[PDB]
């Protein structure tokens, strides 16, 4: 009767608290403590944030969820911008009168995501790990277009990327040393 | 629905039947056609001119069902391949419709998929993509299918995902034609 993918604790709990970073640096750092928090609550090394872009009011949150929730559309940018457009009543992040939006995002979006940035209305897009640092530990971003930044930047949409790639890498090193069936007490 | 601890997209009425009703058509067509009866209840029910729908492959067991559900539900990732995949996931008890033992899973699909839906159907583990519209016929009613790599089907197929395409487009594109004149 409905699509349903489950919120864990911690994830609701960045959803609830009021919240604001105003430097690209610091909400990059809050979208990173949550892929740490996602990983210890068994999902994948991703998660993205929705923002306002001008005052840095966090909007909504997302991590990956894709074996937990059972659904492979359950990627961190997904739950971001559909939490974020389900708190703000549309489906259009840029409908007349909302502030303009900013998706923060743990790495730069698959082919899925790509797609879902362009329908969301959010008019940035801000990356950590790049795609290669992705598919370097079995992560695929799949057939994105040629020149997909520019693909972007031209729907309206400004992109950076490598914003804290470094503990981004860290994290996804992280998750891939202990992504395993042998148990090793130290993960 | 806006909700503290889930992400939670409503279904219509017809759409829960759908989801939950045997349903088995064996031939091609059969399930292209009941696709589009999923179209024009969508329509009626407030949504856009889309829907699709998880089949096993060889049998025609419907496994799930979604349509657009984008403006009602307040989510610009509610196209209908989306729900479609998610639900039959739901009910399979697996993010990949390919795991080990599970029969091939087909989506049947009412237009061509939109740049994300292209890589929802990738991730979902589904063997097969059939579809009605073509992304032209969409297009002209004032869709968008954003920008997908050149050959996205042979991407599909490239990665063992089978296309096929005009299944009953003639009869897609009266629905089409019919929204696009009743805004
Ligand atoms: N490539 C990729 N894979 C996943 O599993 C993701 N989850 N959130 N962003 C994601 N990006
Ligand atoms: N382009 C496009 N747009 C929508 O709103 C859809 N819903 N289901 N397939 C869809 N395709
Ligand atoms: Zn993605
Ligand atoms: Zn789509």
């Amino acid at each position: 009767d409905a699509l349903h993918i489950g919120l864990p604790p911690f994830l609701v709990q960045a959803n609830n608290e009021p919240r604001v970073l105003a430097a690209p640096e610091a909400r990059m750092g809050y979208v990173l403590e949550l892929v740490r928090a996602n990983i210890a609550a068994d999902g994948g090394p991703f998660a993205a944030a929705v923002f306002e872009r001008d005052s840095g009011l966090l909007i909504a949150a997302g991590t990956q969820r894709v074996v937990p929730g059972r659904c492979s559309a359950a990627h961190a940018e997904i739950l971001a911008l559909s939490l974020a457009q389900a708190k703000l009543d549309t489906h259009d992040l840029s409908a007349d009168g909302l502030p303009a939006c900013e998706l923060v995002t743990s790495a730069e979006p698959c082919v899925m995501c790509f797609g879902a940035v362009i329908w969301s209305g959010v008019r940035s897009l801000v990356c950590a790990a790049r795609s290669d640092d992705v598919e370097a530990i079995g992560f695929d971003e799949g057939p994105r277009p040629e020149n997909w930044m520019g693909g972007l930047e031209a729907r309206g949409i400004t992109v950076t990327t490598g914003l804290l790639r470094d503990a981004a890498c860290a994290l996804l090193r992280e998750y891939n040393a202990c992504n395993g069936v042998i148990y090793n007490a130290r993960c």
